[PDB]
């Protein structure tokens, strides 16, 4: 059995599932969906934090912006829903009408993934399931359903891993001001025995409810309840050892680290499990403001879950739905097509494992990325040559048998100096779909 | 920003409007007010503490000396009321029917102060304002009314500052067993989490919805709470940077210290701000057993005040007021008789600042305080000397010209060995009030 | 790099040599090993701990057992050396004639072992190395040696790792009174600031001068230094990534765990790293008084080994040099043998990692254990069977193909309901030394 | 009398003499001037962080730099000094042989400084007085002298206040590896509670020998030692209340805050009273590489000092003095020069307070800053101007009255709209010397 002890939770790492799934599926979902509005500013890490709470591009943000009276989204509220309507008034529109978990967990599993997590509960404190710790959820109000179970459910049939995100440092249902310089996060929190007590007994309810293969906690955990994880992660462990927490709870133990847009994004191997997330847009709620100029391209997300992998973390991409329950086809068509390049080229992705090295480049700038199982070693092309003629840049290889992955094609290579050179059929490249991908044993 | 830590939190002083304004008025308002009745017994500071709580002086106290059986109180209680009339009934009677704010407000400012305090919340438990946390409160029982509210929109209207009185070290809603030795006070208190919270989340409103001035707890802040106040005190003044706390919390931070009657009074300047508080009798609630021997006389206020002044404090003086809203005559006519004396002198008491030393006495044992301001120096004698000729003892003087405060009269001094000598005319004495009042320059 | 907080400690996982080692060798040697005496009197985890400390087999305990008056230790102490003959004397006698470091690190490697780990000072104090916070070391009494630098140098030279042993928690020099009981250990200890310093001082010394491999502390670290070691580790882990550390000191990190004889010994896969460790007998330092019957013989070695591999764990097998600094023939035979086994068989042992399973057995009984290799299996009996048909029970092989390890010849074999059923030509199964081993692909 | 608490301590603020003094000067010396040498890199907060201690400007971080092998300060070390050649080796070397401290006192008094803070044990642990917890001290090495108590004599016999700096937070003589990185400074430092000790031991010896004015410690508190401070702070105080306490002790309690170069300076009006420190050049200790260009002209040293005024502070100017203990003429000139401006300008910058504003500026760029005294504006010009007519934007004036400090000559001026209009006789501007200073009333 796990111990409630640092030192004996420390024997939990990162499940082996987890870490050979690679991609996964966020999901902002709320009562925030239905205004689904923020300014598209621009990516965390790039945007000053001077400004960054006033033009904040995360629509699941609204109440936090609406509480900033002349923010760009105190005045759209005003002249769209007027200055008498309630953040929390949002929850009586909230209806899920079109909403149909099967047809989600469908387009996830095509999208390529192996994972979901919706939140259970944002920082505006909502709760997407019965919990019997607030009436302000989704059983009482607006959609009168369980969402978490009923998409557990529907994620679970596709034979996907369900996880569960919940806000156990924010929580707006307990302060009255906004946040608007990161400096106001030191103090404008529950701060109460009350809310600890609350946090620690919905994460213990989603875990009785649910039992998830993800506990993925955001924005710290109350100061007053970090001595109640020691007890939680074990109560976890000791009913689903596969189990997994993430980074973001400010104690001793986690699975894997997190890294968010820019945010703690690695540049090389960094030697533990983490994990990359950002909307497929720049908000992580549904923003009707976003159009495809502040979305990845399809070829994009592949450059992205390709880097990320070869450095050893999973891509958990975020999917904002309507407050309908509809999934917007802008986010559609690319889940669609990251699918369709996964179900061609998933062997080099799925349950691989960092090489000695991440990366390299080609004498004129194509960005390489490696993976590997076992003997064979995946070269990743971010992009297609269009020469026949291939020079890797600083890379020697001494596997004596280099193939096209796609045909299992036999190519010609030789160690020249400091670089690798390669010659791929004009046919073969032709064959490629975003990626050329080559496979050295 | 302030942080949230005594380090950064020590960066606010006493605000300046806070040290200027010299006096304020306090103001124990409750349904202890209805039966209104203690056995006006002595001073805090001179009834020996084994009796205290027996022949408890403070009105306010009624439910405590209630709940110990055979106490003045008790045999009163069971006379007047029943003993099947629990003290809560009185939040019933408390009616406040001839409630004025502005009245109130007008008196005050007519009285001389510069700052107002109620009781939001004394021992007993009971609020006066509609208060989420409770429904032993004004808006929900008796006046049905918020009258925190009400007095804070009157009290600003007449253009002085408002404050909290808070009581956090005790609620006896959370207690059963009365205070009968101070000892008592060790353990006779909330002690939960609950409370702590409780506490905090009051305080935190009252900051929400009325910003003041100052925050004045009492009787220290539960233990398990300590740790909120570093957020407390950011959180009040990064909304209210001009917000001031007193010394009665039990942590580091304070912005200035409180003396109550006998208690922790200075003898000379202490090197801090402070602030003395005592009512207009012995009690702070309205006592109907006070006549005017229990009270201070208008001349005794005066000395009072000046004393205070002269040693850097705020004489933060208690008014007591009917369960109907009224302010009895008998304190009335003191505030207005102070106020007179400060409408003719106040330029010797507002604004000022101490001198090198704050006391000294004539010959004949008048004695004398000083105020200052930049170059003039005010000479306050408590009293008005009968005979034209004033010898004061230790006290030399390079100014090269005093004079007569009302009038401006240049004055005839001279330094006399030790001790200053002066030739105030006749005439010039009978124009003085309460006070010789002399200016140095 | 890291940072000194165990959130950001624990992003340090066991380095993949030692992972991949899985066989060190532990050298327990000091002034106790002039007496080299002890009775054998069983392994741990056996003997009643009511009489552990009175019949104390492990010989490197002989100051603790010496204080224990009338204990065979005793006894023997007073009619060998005398009364008046203390125990620190013996660090004069203590002149290590005949030792030579390489001929130690030949031997080691020989042996197959892939790191070496001394210990620097065990609880009598005394220290192997030329420190500065204690005259009671090496180079100021008996050998005059840096006996720690040396074998440094020429373990590394032998092209294998180095660490180093520190009884961080037990340090008899600043105890009087013996360990009777297990529960003396709750209180009789160092218990100082004094000692904190002392511990944190030495090991950060061993960091600086000799940057081990591996830091194996020993009976937890002193109370008050505990949280120290948030700025070792990551002082250690700063300038040497792939250092490593036990868990022995009590505190949230580790890199690998440890169970010595029976204790803490896994019956099964455990799910994190570990180390098993004991002696070639019952003893870790010299005891003259052990003959073959206490030691393990090359087979039961060989079948450690197996065993703790195929749980994931490395083998510390310790040696007992004595006082001259030779290894006694018993020992040094036994490391020889087993050399010799891996010799053969080390592909099946190093760089594997463990299977869904560890263990099996025939329909007769010999057990089983596997280890693993990318798409290799390797099935090694603890025994050679005697017949050519081998049933082994629960196990069914997708692989098609089952070959002789040593030889690399095909076997025939087939799913036979519940069991494996393997044929193995009596001239391949005469070819295997002390375990037959199979490879299934 | 202080209690040690820290509730109790706040009842302690910067003394008056601090407030008004404006102007102290900071020693920088010990066995780091006898090297006397860094790379003049820039100032701190401008150099990278990632880059400083590589190329460390402040020459009295030698040990340090001389610490990372191949820095330049290693370098150059090893090609004038040798290999074979300690740092502690320069205690030796340290001789003070032409040190006067009549005349050092003397100088800073001309320089117009009010009090004076020698180093007396920077990071390097070698101490300026003869302290009984260490032999690495002037007494014993070098100037076999007590230098410390004979500046503190000095110093006082000039009539200024002497204060005390002590490096708390870094001591190389308990570390050994060098700080490279800001991060490293998290746990490179002594870390033991023999360090608290020791630390706590030292400020205590220089309270009870030389009862400072100012207890200037630098880089924080040990850990540790922290609650201690709550006593040594109470035991100072009660010795001499009119003492003082910086604020880089990492606990509730200063009395006054600092900036060091661009770290930390206000920018506007801060609240409480602080201090702003930095070499005449970019280092503290002597730094022999610099040239003039590295330091600051006597014009900026004004500028620089009126800034700091105005907004509250006093400008702490830091000497570096040679080994042989005299003071290099190029920062004994623009001492001279600031001395020379004080002389003339005094009555505008000490005993004054700061005014609604610090700042302003005229039409055509030139800088302004105000101070005052009682009713007295001080209207301080960063230069003076060209022109008799002279514009300062955005600022009014009510007091009817604009005299040219200096000269006391009334002037002409009159508000236009938002700005204030002046015209200042060509005489007038030409008698003024590096500000245009005038006086409004
Ligand atoms: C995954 C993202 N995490 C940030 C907190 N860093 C949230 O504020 C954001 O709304 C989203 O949930
Ligand atoms: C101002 C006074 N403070 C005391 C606590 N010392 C209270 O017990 C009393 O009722 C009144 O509020
Ligand atoms: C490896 C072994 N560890 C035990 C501590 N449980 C020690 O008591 C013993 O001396 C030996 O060092
Ligand atoms: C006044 C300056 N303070 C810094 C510490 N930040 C020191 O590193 C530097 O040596 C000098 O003493």
């Amino acid at each position: 059995r796990y111990k409630p002890d640092w030192e004996s939770l420390r024997e939990h790492t990162v499940p082996k599932w987890f870490d050979k799934a690679k991609f996964g599926i966020f999901i902002h979902w709320g009562i925030y969906s239905v205004p689904g509005w923020a300014t598209p500013t621009g990516e965390l890490g790039k945007v000053p934090m001077d400004a960054w709470f006033f033009q904040n591009p995360y629509a699941e943000w609204y109440e936090n912006s609406l509480r900033i009276k002349e923010s760009p989204t105190w005045e759209y509220h005003v002249k769209t829903y007027g200055e008498n309507f309630e953040y929390e008034k949002f929850a009586d529109l909230f209806t899920a009408e079109k909403w149909d978990p099967q047809e989600w967990a469908d387009l996830f599993k095509k999208a390529g993934a192996k994972y979901v997590i919706p939140t259970t509960k944002h920082h505006d404190g909502f709760c997407l399931w019965g919990t019997k710790y607030t009436d302000f959820n989704s059983v009482k109000r607006g959609p009168k359903r369980d969402l978490v179970g009923d998409l557990a459910k529907a994620v679970r049939e596709a034979g996907l891993r369900f996880g569960v995100y919940y806000s156990g440092g924010l929580d707006w249902r307990f302060t009255t001001e906004p946040i608007r310089y990161p400096e106001d996060l030191s103090y404008i929190r529950p701060n109460t025995y009350e809310y600890a007590d609350y946090a620690y007994k919905q994460v213990m309810e989603l875990v009785d409810l649910y039992l998830p293969d993800v506990l993925w906690n955001d924005m710290g955990w109350p100061e007053k309840g970090k001595e109640d994880l020691k007890y939680l992660f074990a109560y976890y462990y000791n009913k689903h050892p596969e189990g997994s927490v993430n980074d973001r709870w400010g104690v001793p133990h986690w699975d894997f680290k997190t890294a968010e847009y820019h945010v703690n994004y690695p540049g090389d191997l960094p030697g533990y499990k983490w994990e990359f997330t950002r909307g497929i847009g720049l908000s992580f709620g549904y923003n009707r403001n976003e159009g495809p100029e502040h979305m990845l391209s399809v070829e994009q997300l592949v450059y992205t879950l390709v880097d990320v992998v070869s450095k050893g973390g999973n891509l958990l991409l975020n999917v904002g739905p309507k407050g309908d329950g509809t999934i917007p086809d802008l986010q559609k068509e690319r889940l669609l097509g990251l699918g369709e390049w996964l179900r061609k080229y998933g062997d080099a992705i799925y349950g691989t494992s960092v090489w000695e090295r991440c990366c390299a480049k080609t004498e004129d700038g194509t960005e390489i990325r490696f993976t590997r199982k076992c003997n064979r070693i995946f070269v990743i092309f971010l992009g297609i040559p269009t020469g026949e003629k291939i020079v890797i840049e600083d890379l020697n290889l001494s596997a004596g048998t280099v193939r096209h992955f796609l045909t299992g094609e036999r190519l010609s290579f030789k160690n020249v100096g400091k670089n690798l050179e390669i010659t791929v059929p004009k046919k073969l490249l032709e064959t490629d779909s975003i990626t050329l991908v080559l496979e050295a044993v």
